[PDB]
């Protein structure tokens, strides 16, 4: 399952506890159609990769600070992180690419 | 000669332009003794096989994304690729094996 981020200090802690794991952060809002469509597949991947991947979820309406720090301008946006380093940024609704990007490292509103 | 990779999109383009050729990617860093020793022999082979083999070079300190995607954990590491497929992975400093592996398909830091 996908862990909601309450604030920047929550997220900063999660990034350190993730250790060597792949971290994937999903920026979403409740008013975003494409966000809702891809969300089941993201939860499916989180179970398949639970030993290797940590999956975080940032609600942009309550987290303006985290959104500005990651330069999020569109939704959905998935940031792939390992060791506090941003490896790759991915915007859009292709859930087949999302699943592929998750295995290699283990439509658009606003 | 050996072509430096600037990013993942650079590398992805190189993999397609290489066509049917053998591609060899060398993962290295400036702080890696064994990397520096084998490097002349790699350049020698690149000239001998210039019509058949494309030789790419990825600096791991500036390319965390490519390193994670190829699961690089040590140096030097040579990935042998043909058609976007990874045929073989080779870690270590034996330049005689490197030359042999190059002809069949045409010490350790971190
Ligand atoms: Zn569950
Ligand atoms: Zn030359
Ligand atoms: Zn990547
Ligand atoms: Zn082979």
């Amino acid at each position: 399952m996908v862990y909601p981020v309450r604030n920047k200090d929550d997220l900063d802690q999660q990034l350190i506890l993730a250790e060597d794991k792949l971290v994937v952060i999903d920026f979403y809002a409740d008013w975003c159609g494409p966000c809702k469509i891809i969300a089941p597949k993201l939860d499916e991947l989180a179970h398949e990769y639970s030993d290797r991947v940590v999956v975080l979820k940032v609600n942009v309406d309550e987290n303006e600070d985290i959104t500005v720090e990651y330069n999020v301008n569109s939704m959905p946006t998935f940031v792939f992180i390992k060791g506090g380093n941003v490896l790759e940024l991915f915007v859009g609704c292709n859930s087949d690419k999302l699943a592929k990007l998750m295995e290699k490292h283990a439509c658009i509103v606003d």
